[PDB]
């Protein structure tokens, strides 16, 4: 008998192995970074110090034969290819012309991103976040940010999961023409423009990569040469702790909607498809595709663009083109994969579709009921408001009168009804439309006493620019704030108000604010209250359920109050 083999953990790579390599130490192209496998490379160096080494080796995995090669030293490293995920007990044999002498069993792993080979996620999640048992059919939606793990600290662990169905991943940006981006500053155009080099226009790609699959989180055990990290491993691992929980990638958004506008050229269309049939393959815990298109027909961030007789079309075209896609995936893997899509609910932005058309292909629309109102603008108003507003002028909710300049209203007013009502007017099935939830507000100043029509409604007012706070008061950007920052630092324990801000309700429109006369900071939001009556509302006229953004910005509150105005 030869000696029994005895395996080199440090020079097997720690016996981690994977379908997917991946790029750990640098920032580079897509394809340059991530290459999946239809086999995954094993390799493993064994020793054989004492004794003889034999002529043969065989390596086995749960006592199934899986490699075969030739021993011709004291030093020898098996190369083989496997096709299955998971974690197995390896041993390998020695053998010649008298018998054989298996090594000790070892765990190797094989890493594949379903999480195959992974525990279940354990969950760090704020007390705050109460339990509740809704009904499984009704959708409760968040969007989980990629950049939220930066400043923000909140990681995939924090998400109160029992509390949610659908998880959006937010954002898949696509590479092309991407000028709204450059505009917002700081890296995101620089990481766009390196994940783009040697990638296809109109393609998908992960925008930070270390975000999604490099960074170590000790919280999931994720230790060096662990093969998947970041994001997208922990939200592996939350597949096996929550099997039945929806992820789904949110492609585009608001900066990132440039490449869209070109969907009205076939070919465009093709290879987005396309790249986005390769992207579910690649990452196999994602369970569908959410289109972030802001707006067909223009009126986002990008000025120059929109076509509101085409984009109408081609985004129709291109739902019926990704349910195509998306079959073909269900046949291949017999699961259930979902096409859902987040649109703008202003009268301007719902008349450039035909939703009902689209929505034929479609799960979910997740209707946009917030940014009605902000800080682009010095014109006060509820950003995420159900109903018409006190402050809005006669003629205004159903846009058949007059402004105060005179000119008459192009169309009806920005609320989350009147959205909701145009979008069952042209023939969208209520059961597949999801209503929006803002987990932060959007803020204004300068909006002083002396600047309103109506002494008692600061939403008469007028303001000078948009509110300014620091990151510690969870202002990330200028004109919004996180909800958990107007609570600590607006509303306070009793939600009567600290810090010189006064709590006001909207009965009319079932929307929140807090107002400072002497500084004029404005912020409409969305509180346990307006939730109660958006939970009402859905379930009155039989909607999908409800979402919310961004997850990172509620304490629990809000999601509470989303949970118990469904019940």
């Amino acid at each position: 008998a030869p000696t029994a083999p005895s395996i080199d953990m440090y020079g097997s790579n720690n016996l981690q192995f994977s379908k997917i390599e991946l790029a750990m130490e640098t920032t580079s192209g897509y394809n340059d970074m991530v290459k999946y496998h239809e086999l995954a490379k094993i390799k493993v160096k064994f020793n054989q110090w004492s004794g003889t080494s034999g002529d043969t080796y065989n390596v086995y995995f749960d006592g199934v034969k899986v490699a075969t090669g030739a021993i011709t030293g004291s030093q020898t490293t098996a190369s083989f290819e496997y096709g299955q995920g998971g974690l197995y007990q390896m041993e390998i044999e020695a053998c010649d012309a008298t018998g054989c002498s298996k090594s000790a069993p070892v765990e190797i792993t094989i890493a594949d991103t379903d999480g195959s080979h992974l525990k279940p996620l354990t969950m760090n999640v704020d007390p705050n976040n109460k339990s509740y048992n809704t009904d499984p059919s009704i959708v409760m939606g968040t969007y989980f940010v990629e950049w939220g793990i930066y400043g923000r600290d909140y990681t995939v662990d924090n998400m109160p999961v029992d509390n949610l169905t659908h998880i959006l991943y937010g954002f898949i940006p696509i590479c092309g023409p991407n000028e709204s981006v450059k505009s917002v500053g700081g890296n995101s155009f620089n990481a766009l423009q390196t994940a783009c080099r040697g990638v296809n226009d109109y393609e998908v790609v992960i925008h930070d990569p270390w975000a999604a699959y490099q960074k170590s989180f000790p919280q999931a055990g994720h230790e060096y040469s662990t093969p998947i990290k970041g994001n997208y491993a922990m939200l592996m691992a939350l597949k096996q702790r929550n099997p039945d929980l929806k992820i789904i990638p949110s492609i585009g958004g608001g900066t990132l909607s440039d490449p869209f506008y070109d969907f009205v050229d076939k070919k465009n269309r093709d290879t987005f498809v396309a790249s986005v049939k390769k992207f579910l393959k690649t990452w196999k815990f994602y369970d569908g595709v959410d289109i972030d298109w802001e707006f067909p027909g223009g009126g986002g961030a990008a000025a120059d663009k929109g076509d509101p007789v085409n984009d109408g079309p081609a985004y129709i075209a291109l739902m019926r083109e990704l349910r195509v896609m998306l079959d073909e995936l269900e046949a291949e893997t017999g699961r259930t994969y979902e096409l859902t899509s987040a649109i703008g609910v202003g009268y301007d932005k719902i008349e450039d579709v035909d939703y009902a058309d689209a929505v034929q292909y479609m799960d979910y629309i997740f209707a946009m009921t917030y940014d009605f109102y902000g800080g682009w603008n010095n014109v006060p108003g509820h950003q995420t408001a159900l109903y018409c507003g006190s402050f809005m002028r006669p003629g205004q909710c159903d846009g058949g009168g007059v402004d105060e300049n005179g000119e008459p209203y192009k169309g009806p007013a920005y609320t989350a009804d009147n959205g909701i009502q145009l979008l069952l007017a042209q023939g969208v099935p209520a059961n597949k439309l999801v209503l929006g939830t803002a987990m932060y507000g959007r803020g204004w100043e300068g909006v002083t006493p002396d600047t309103l029509t109506d002494p008692n409604d600061p939403m008469t007012g007028t303001a000078t620019g948009k509110l300014k706070g620091s990151t510690a008061q969870g202002v990330w950007e200028d004109g919004v704030i996180d909800y958990k920052g107007i609570k600590s630092f607006m509303l306070g324990a009793n939600n009567t108000g600290i810090n010189g801000f006064e709590y006001g309700y909207d009965a009319q429109a079932e929307a929140p604010w807090v107002w400072n006369r002497s500084t004029g900071e404005l912020i409409t939001f969305d509180d346990h209250r307006s939730v109660l009556a958006k939970g009402n509302y859905a379930k009155s006229l039989g909607l999908a359920g409800l979402f919310s953004w961004e997850i990172d910005a509620d304490n629990g509150d809000i999601l509470n109050a989303m949970h118990e105005g469904m019940a």
